[PDB]
């Protein structure tokens, strides 16, 4: 029967395990122990007056091993050595985290998935899932006090940790780095004006959720059309949809052959709904075309 | 506040949860399980077979089974099983070791309406978490496969995980059905596969105005008026649109949020009945299209605070 479908995030325990809290001068934020270093946002360094042009190869050459306040819960790790790599810096401290996970640092491409786990003062406060949008910014729910937590996906028993937080942009968005401290778009860590670029809606996505509808047991949308690669894209291109290519659709390939439904005429379906709308319908509970599960998140929860 | 643009459906962490969860195998059939100290709490259809699960006269069944019927796994050791006993839909079997990941935690009966945390799990390991609310029929809108049973739904009340679910069946219409953990349904369904129906489900009113409360916080207050409504009155045009019946009782229980916004409840439903009567006009809250109804009172403070756990 039916499998149901919720946007649902990997269990953040192993991520838990290596929230800390990390200070400098006045300013705490969360940072991520694993062994026997803690990654932070660099900014951890500023001071008001620093927010707006500050050189942080001079700022950090001012502070020592002892500037930087880490702790675990109420026990503080004592600093042994410190280091800035991009955006983030690498505190070393004399003692390794036991609950390090198995785990690796890698930078995803705009259009995928990962989970969030909010943090404030080194302790969780809630997870929640989301996908890097075409325009590198991530449409999250961040508060003050945020930066440092991290977004990351969990294969069998290793996590792969893919972004740090940062910043808030003037439209309200967020942006970040990956764990090598390099920014996902084209964005610095101080407080002048900047704007993402134009963003899209993620065609791959939309098509993927159209698939896990059908393998739900709805089929109301689809259509006796079908189209060229060319012309579905003349269409979704007017209402600010990706371009689709020949490589999204061979990534669509088990979805197409689970379901019996060529890629090509799901295009000609989802072709349809951006020119009639949904008429008052729903597709998987939402009245609007989801584009946060990339074909991979719905093989993995339609279908284990 | 939190970046105006959308209210996430954020889970609890589940660190706390995960290291609660076990494989339980009796025979062929395999779930998960639940060990808080020296007990293992899992679904009582684990002691039953392919071809008796239509009727299965569970305290039989459990007769022929004996403390070394039952193989739990946590990990890749075994966890002795030294004895068992039924408690309504469940088991309570009894281990020679103590959980040292018990954390501290209460047993507690979800109302109709409240959220809480799903931790999806197969072969006693977790798999995803999510946000779910008990319908109003009784029901939960989730998602789970084969050998999903067992898994369980939470809350975090401070620093104490407060068990409300656990995963039993879905339903012909694609929604699923669990127990507290005392082993007792919410609603009126059985573990049985036998012809079961759930009722007409109604949109959680309490939740949709907890809902447009984070709006306001947020920012986002265009819907707003300068007029009021009378429960009675109010109640006679959400119930055409398949609304719950607002209660004093919900208004209450909005207390914090209308002292937080300096909005009396009966302004807001006023403004959520020219909502409903009007329609957005192209419009969005929160980001959103729609009226969300899965967000309660208390997760909205939950996000829009940042309380930590
Ligand atoms: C994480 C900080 C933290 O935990 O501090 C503990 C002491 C925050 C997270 C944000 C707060 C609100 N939402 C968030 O996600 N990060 C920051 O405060 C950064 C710090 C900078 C990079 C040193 N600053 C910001 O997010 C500020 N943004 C901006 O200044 C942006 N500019 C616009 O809003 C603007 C108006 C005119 O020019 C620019 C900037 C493009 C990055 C926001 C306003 C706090
Ligand atoms: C958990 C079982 C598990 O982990 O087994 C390990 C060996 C499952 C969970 C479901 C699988 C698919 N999604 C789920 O949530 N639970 C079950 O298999 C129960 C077991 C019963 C209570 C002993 N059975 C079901 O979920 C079956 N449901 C039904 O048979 C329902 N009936 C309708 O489909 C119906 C009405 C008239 O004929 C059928 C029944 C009302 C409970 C589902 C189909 C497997």
């Amino acid at each position: 029967g039916s499998s149901g479908f919720r946007k649902m995030a990997f269990p953040s325990g192993k991520v838990e395990g290596c929230m800390v809290q990390v200070t400098c001068g006045t300013t705490t934020l969360n940072g991520l122990w694993l062994d026997d270093t803690v990654y932070c946002p660099r900014h951890v360094i500023c001071t008001a007056e620093d927010m707006l042009n500050p050189n942080y190869e001079d700022l950090l050459i001012r502070k020592s091993n002892h500037s930087f306040l880490v702790q675990a819960g109420n026990v503080q790790l004592r600093v042994i050595g410190h280091s800035m790599q991009n955006c983030l810096l690498r505190l070393k401290v004399d003692t390794s985290n036991p609950k390090t996970p198995k785990y690796k640092f890698v930078r995803i491409q705009p259009g995928q998935t990962f989970s969030v786990l909010a943090c404030y003062n080194g302790s969780p406060s809630g997870v929640y899932q989301c996908a890097m949008r075409p325009n590198h910014t991530i449409k999250g729910s961040f508060l003050n006090g945020s930066c440092g937590s991290v977004g990351f996906n969990i294969d069998y028993d290793c996590v792969s940790f893919c972004y740090m937080h940062h910043m808030e942009l003037p439209t309200g968005v967020h942006a970040g780095t990956d764990l090598e401290g390099k920014f996902y778009g084209p964005f610095v860590d101080r407080q002048t004006a900047q704007a993402a670029g134009t963003d899209t809606t993620i065609t791959l996505n939309v098509l993927a959720w159209l698939y896990a509808a059908v393998i739900n047991g709805d089929r109301w949308f689809l259509n006796r059309f079908t189209t060229t690669l060319n012309d579905f894209n003349l269409v979704a291109m007017k209402y600010n949809y990706e371009p689709l290519t020949q490589d999204h659709v061979d990534i669509l390939g088990p979805l197409s052959a689970q379901t019996g439904i060529a890629v090509l005429d799901m295009c000609a379906a989802l072709k349809e709904l951006l020119q009639n709308g949904m008429n008052g319908r729903t597709i998987l509970g939402s009245t609007i075309l989801e584009d946060e599960f990339t074909p991979f998140d719905v093989v993995r929860q339609c279908s284990g």
